[PDB]
């Protein structure tokens, strides 16, 4: 795994923003070979979307054959809502770049068949092939998308009941009242994250320390489903100051030497 | 993983017997497509084939198209022995339902070829196709069938040395004399466990508290293999009051919010 | 997974020369279908290379029709250099037996792309199949070939930074000088270690018991990439006396009834 | 010790009043014998506060003969600054009650000599010779009064600098501004806290969670101070529901029974 | 600490009767200076109170100047019920030897002060000075006495609820009937244990092969009282084989060579 | 605790011997009030005693009245050999400073009763009083003077068998020969290092860095003995930057902050 130490959010949508880039323009995509990319909502990657976008209005990216899809949803929230990641995704986005609309992929909170909506959005990733990057955050208890402790470490997309810990820090967009928060989202497994060709978390706060402890440091487990990242190929986190105050010194001290060069760029 | 937090072993038995027949009656085996059941033996299962028996003589459940298989028996125990996993079998639930001889699957534990006896029933499983659903239990130490501690992840069916710690716990069986307690065993692997479509694993009594700690909240290691079931896309575990007490609160928590309507009915 | 309880470093070398020997001998290696044999460097081996040299000397081995690979190699270090792994092998085994010199593969650490060289190695492992047997020894601080703390557990052949506790540790075969260990290496992945029929790990002395411990008793995590060990099929781990200083008594005592008669032949 | 489960941070405060109060009335103080009442700032003990004061209303408790000592009090905080703890105990406590002026010791914050104003208060509690009952708080790293981590298990009152993650918690009360939270504070030791004649904590919140597992199911450590609770010989821990998700099963099972008719009193 | 690596129940009870012996016959005792021993019940000292009773009969000790104090008795169980502690030590030691009836100190599991029995237990140790040598047992949850976990490490004699696993271990003794078992006792507490001279305590079988690891390799808790001697002076630790298989190879081999020419008295 | 995180040894020897001339020189030691000073041997020590040496002979301090104790001394060992502790103390620190021969207090290691020896070191501590400083260095397994794992954390001065571990760490004085190194030696208890004044232990080197983990992050327990720091009331680590590898990155930060203006004086 690399894991990329810098100081603020800003430096790390930065670098985030970047990777995405030159991976896209690296990788040349076509009409008839897209690139496939995951993203999630959240307050993690604001400073990465906003970098993005301007790359995009700089004329350093074009998002016109790049085929997205997103890591989860909340169900039975309506589509309009502010709050929900359909909205988040549009308002902080699409809205901003060269994208088709036949290119965007969002799981339906409120279809009337979890089942059959789930899976079809496994059809859809497999219809294309692979999703190339996979961008996402943690969660403080250490979930990846919403695959909360104790989900498999093997699983697909489905329904899954937030953890309380989940929702009361998810209050903060609901105007702190948990009340107000979804009790179930819609979420891609542990499994389909695994089988995309590079993962990119996105590490941001204190609040996260444990996480991070438990991701780089822990075992594998199904409590910590950032654990996950141990088994996969191309797994990159991507953090700041605060987040790492868990980590030993050796431990940082290893990435720092690293990742020298590849940071150090102003 | 589902965890049903129960009370006692009559409602264990119950809920698994229940499961049982609504996945064999929504597969609707038939001569050409018939229902594969991976079975185990020893105390905690007595509750379960009480219940099958019944559900099948009130008219239920049909046994007819109904392939099993057993996880392990002894090695050098006569066939005839009261406490040979073939006689606690055809016992228990084979001499009451209608499940055809020839749909019936044991590990011969006096094979003169041991290798092969192993390397033939993993190729009778693969002539199906696959285990829909295996039901085991959990040994105190941790084991999965007879996956002592130290078994490959990735094990197949195989000879296994049994732990002095196993067979003081069996000996329970054979006049509390461990000396009467066969030492090997033959015994699915890890790995055909892992190959099941499902798994559904029986924990009762506080003996089995630590064992259900480190499936629940430990790591993935080959000390506790009862922890692979962190790596199935779908695993169950059906427990009784006492063997949840070494769980955090908070865990016990969230699966009691999940399946309050799964359980309580009555 | 097994693990060989023997008490000298001279033992170790005969049970692995030996087994190293059946191996080959049960296989019949033709020139259409050779025996792969991986190997490392290092001190650890020492005694087994000793004794596989004899056992050919005297008759009893042929490596006329075995093909090799090694774990890994210094980048940047001059290949004429006494403490290159080319010149490593060649002193310490090569120059002594029947093997083709078309036979021998190893990685070039001054290749001047070093993606493409890490790829065809791969590809040569691939057109012969597979490794038969792996043998290796493990890090101080847990690792396996030279996949460092916090190495993909799915990675493949590519380069590495040396971890400031391998350097001092190796520093041993470079007067004593840390400032003369090159600071990257070419090593074979965690993934295709996992991908070889049989692993076979060499452990000897105190100063490896941690790791011992780590990959026996411990958790799979990616910090002791030795701990992979617990994912394969078919893994033997052959230690000294000292090395097992930090298992539980329980755990010895296990490996030392299992393997009594495979090991007490004089 | 003792843990009171209860749910609500208003059982909490109702019963740690109850509690003083039935301490008081029993010790029956008078000017030559007073009750010494050892108190602490925060968020946690207010609706302590509110029902002492309530109390003393309704004429079940006079503080006239009670003499109080304080945990702490910040470094170069203006002493009419409202979130001095000066401020806050006579704002929220002394200001309701009838205890008089000299019966009050805080800690002089902004003393000439630091080193002597903590001599001194050691000595003013030997002069009455012991506190009788010491309330405080517990901090999300386990602090108990300021005694931060790694302080000595034996100390004694002295200046202390807060730790990063203590300032970020107590900002909520200097406008989230982190830069306006004094840096340094004088506290009691542990060893203070130890020689108390009873120690009652009171626990909120699941961001204690952590630090009440470490002082109830942990070891004694100088990282979380809280766990020096264990070697007291009448320690309470009054806990609200969130606060005790961390813990085991069988832990707040047995303190429920213990306590059940202990806690009825609504 | 000493830890008396034994193999056999025999061999403990041979060792520790041998040890008491010489510790009474060094000291001498008189009718003005009395030894004065701590004595537990339980099935673990049964093989000690026969050799001590072989021994007095043999002439090799006497109790006339022995002065005895229990560490608990059950509350509310009839004094003459064969298992109050009262009965289990006059059937199983002072029945068989010379000590008078004023030397015996049991605690009156039915007073009518409860707290005024414990106040005059402590009272009556005190009088005498101190207790040479305190001989107990230990739980599989690691209680010293009935100091369940949670246990204050500086508790005095106190009346104390038995924990469920306790009362479950104990039901062998009243016809495995939980039910029987009562629920509260009165107990020394651990400083109490502390305040003697030496403390031995006996371990035996597999079951307390944990509660013999927390206090060997643990770090002090109150949660394994046990792990209190650490903190003594004096601490001996005399166990049989299977108690001992948890700890790790070194610590025993530390052990074992310690005590070599120590126990080698057959 | 203090931990005063340097970077080299020779700044660690710098720190340590000024502040042993500033707390001497802040006594004012007399004939009838010496300054007593307790002394360890060993390679780290190496550098705080040259230091010591330059400052004496620049006229910065003297040692005309200060007492010595050293922490122990090797049994069986000629006292005339150059690795004893007697001889180790006069070539590298008595023979260059103006300390009185009788001001100076070693460890008899031939004495004919070991007992009396150990007995009569503890009664001349006491007739002067208290040690005011005593300096020490840590093993690799912890232990602190030659207390090692699993020693009483209230011992006295008396005899101990050195475990392997620390023989083999030795040898580097006998020649590497470790059946040359001393089985046994007569040490300090922790309960005479914990009645000391103040504690200072200078830590050096990679191999002290879990032992540095065990005594800051650790919890007490008589394993690390070094871990009995965290109950004394003044102790202080001094440390270069290897020993620090194994700490939290909020660790060391906490205490680089704490002693920044303290060690910026080179
Ligand atoms: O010294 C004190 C209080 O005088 C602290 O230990 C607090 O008790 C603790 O930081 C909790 O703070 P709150 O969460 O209650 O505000
Ligand atoms: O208070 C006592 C004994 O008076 C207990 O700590 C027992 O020593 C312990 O419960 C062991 O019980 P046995 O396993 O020996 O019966
Ligand atoms: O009793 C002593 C010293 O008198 C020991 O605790 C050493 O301080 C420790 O073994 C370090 O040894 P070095 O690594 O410094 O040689
Ligand atoms: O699936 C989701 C996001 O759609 C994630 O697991 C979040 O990245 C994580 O919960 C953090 O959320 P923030 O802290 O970024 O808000
Ligand atoms: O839809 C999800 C089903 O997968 C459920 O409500 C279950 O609780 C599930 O079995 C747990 O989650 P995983 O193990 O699938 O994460
Ligand atoms: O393979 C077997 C059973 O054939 C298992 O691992 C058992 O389920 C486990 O050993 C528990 O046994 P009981 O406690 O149910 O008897
Ligand atoms: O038949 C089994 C062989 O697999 C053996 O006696 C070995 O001891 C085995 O290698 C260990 O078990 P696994 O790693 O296969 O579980
Ligand atoms: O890849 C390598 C060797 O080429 C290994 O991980 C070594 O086996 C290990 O570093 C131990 O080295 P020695 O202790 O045997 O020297
Ligand atoms: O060539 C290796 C790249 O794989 C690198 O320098 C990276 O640091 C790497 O991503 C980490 O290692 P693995 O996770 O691949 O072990
Ligand atoms: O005034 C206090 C000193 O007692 C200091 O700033 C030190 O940092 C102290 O040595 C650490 O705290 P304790 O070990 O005393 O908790
Ligand atoms: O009589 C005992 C009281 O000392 C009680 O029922 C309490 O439960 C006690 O406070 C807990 O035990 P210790 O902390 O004193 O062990
Ligand atoms: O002279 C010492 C005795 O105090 C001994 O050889 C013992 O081994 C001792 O009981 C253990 O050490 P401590 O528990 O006293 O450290």
């Amino acid at each position: 795994m690399r894991l990329i130490p810098l100081t603020t959010a800003e430096q790390v949508g930065k670098w985030a923003a970047r990777h995405i880039v030159n991976r896209i323009n690296a990788f040349k995509p076509t009409a008839d070979r897209p690139f496939v990319l995951g993203l999630p909502t959240g307050g993690t990657p604001m400073t990465t979307y906003k970098a993005l976008v301007e790359m995009h209005k700089a004329g350093q990216v074009s998002f016109k054959h790049v085929v997205t899809f997103n890591m989860d949803e909340y169900v039975g929230l309506p589509k309009e809502h502010p709050e929900s990641y359909y909205s988040f995704m549009h308002r902080n986005f699409f809205d901003h770049v060269d994208i088709p609309a036949e290119n965007i992929n969002l799981l339906n909170g409120n279809a009337p068949d979890i089942d059959a909506e789930c899976r079809q959005y496994e059809e859809k990733i497999r219809s294309y092939g692979k999703i190339h990057l996979f961008m996402g955050g943690v969660g403080n208890d250490g979930h990846i998308a919403f695959n909360e402790p104790a989900s498999s470490l093997a699983s697909r997309t489905r329904i899954k009941t937030l953890t309380h810990d989940t929702r009361v820090a998810n209050s903060r967009f609901f105007d702190n009242d948990v009340n107000q928060v979804p009790k179930y989202a819609l979420t891609v497994g542990v499994g389909t994250l695994l089988d995309a060709e590079e993962v990119m978390i996105l590490v941001l706060g204190s609040q996260k320390a444990l996480a991070l402890q438990a991701a780089v440091e822990g075992c594998v487990n199904h409590m910590w489903t950032i654990s996950c990242l141990q088994l996969h190929p191309k797994a990159i986190m991507v953090c700041d100051e605060p987040s790492t105050m868990e980590l030993k010194v050796k431990t940082l001290r290893y990435f720092n030497e690293l990742e020298a060069e590849n940071i150090k760029g102003l």
